[PDB]
């Protein structure tokens, strides 16, 4: 068992690594295998004095926190856009870019954005009234209870894996995870690509083809953008695994949508399970979200996405032909 979870994580710093096996081979604690294996690979638990102990406590507790019974935005989904994000960072027209603060504020936003999902979505809460609805006054609503939830965690016994900070740094951090997570709320997807296009047509670049992100803007506008590129992932990964993820998704929506119809509410689009195209509802995610984003990413990087972008076309177009 030990040798095959060191053979998946030979691909830890590398798109596609199988979270599915390492899920597996870790007793399905693959949110706190993955975020171990990043922490110690990227020497961060050394950095920023973070003991094994008080970092693996506030991770198997963060992760029991993912609720195991929802079919996507469990932990495996957390464990993926973490070790996607931790990839996404060492991307080479990145380096030297990004502070060991912003690293390692990215990397936790993506293990804490979906913490406590409760497998329906902000509109559904939004409509049947939801208590979270009520305190967030309908604004980002899952994303503002995902930080909620990350945040107080770190006050449990032995769970404050930011203690060695200095002051500064954890107030620089709290916002930027902040910036991050809310990142992840769709309703900001046209302003964060509207932003991630402007940098773009914008951008400035060393002799040796690496971005320069001078003001901190810049800086948190890339950051924001890169956890939603890694949370909207799931298409531009090999087809084997993308398609886990679909089935996993859509098991999501038809249960928010048999919500909905028991309810005596209008079904949310992709949700009614007697009428949705599984195949179609991927191909308009791609066409309208996904391939928009993932092409304003690979241009900013280029060409280091060029592989990641190829994956997704071909996705793309695999599912629609499967389109009945
Ligand atoms: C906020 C993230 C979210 C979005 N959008 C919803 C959880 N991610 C997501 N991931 C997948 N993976 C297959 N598919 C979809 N679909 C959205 N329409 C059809 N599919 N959405
Ligand atoms: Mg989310
Ligand atoms: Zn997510």
């Amino acid at each position: 068992n030990e040798d095959h979870l060191a053979k998946e994580l030979e691909d830890l710093n590398k798109w596609g690594l199988n979270i599915f096996n390492v899920a597996g081979y870790s007793h399905n604690r693959p949110l706190t295998c993955i975020m171990y294996a990043i922490f110690q690979e990227r020497d961060l638990l050394k950095t920023f004095r973070i003991s094994s102990d008080t970092f693996i406590t506030y991770m198997m507790t963060l992760e029991d926190h993912y609720h195991s019974d929802v079919a996507y935005h469990n932990s495996l989904h957390a464990a993926d856009v973490a070790q996607s994000t931790h990839v996404l960072l060492s991307t080479p027209a990145l380096d030297a870019v990004f502070t060991d603060l912003e690293i390692l504020a990215a990397i936790f936003a993506a293990a804490i954005h979906d913490v406590d999902h409760p497998g329906v979505s902000n509109q559904f809460l939004i409509n049947t009234n939801s208590e979270l609805a009520l305190m967030y006054n309908d604004e980002s609503v899952l994303e503002n209870h995902h930080l909620a939830v990350g945040f107080k965690l770190l006050q449990e016994e032995h769970c404050d894996i930011f203690m060695n900070l200095t002051k500064k740094q954890r107030q620089t951090l709290r916002k930027m995870v902040i910036d991050m997570v809310l990142a992840t709320d769709m309703s900001k997807h046209m302003s964060l690509l509207a932003d991630l296009k402007t940098m773009v047509e914008t951008k400035k670049v060393t002799s040796s083809g690496v971005l320069l992100l001078d003001n901190y803007t810049d800086r948190i506008q890339v950051l924001r953008n890169m956890v939603h590129c890694a949370d909207l992932s799931n298409p531009t990964k090999s087809l084997e695994l993308y398609r886990q993820w679909t089935d996993r998704i859509m098991e999501e929506f038809f249960q928010q949508g048999d919500k909905e119809r028991e309810r005596g509410m209008e079904i949310s689009p992709m949700c009614d399970k007697h009428t949705a195209s599984v195949e179609k509802s991927q191909v308009g995610f791609i066409d309208y979200i996904v391939h928009p984003l993932w092409e304003t990413w690979a241009d900013l990087v280029q060409p280091d996405a060029q592989d990641i972008l190829d994956t997704l076309e071909d996705n793309r177009n695999w599912y629609q032909s499967m389109i009945p």
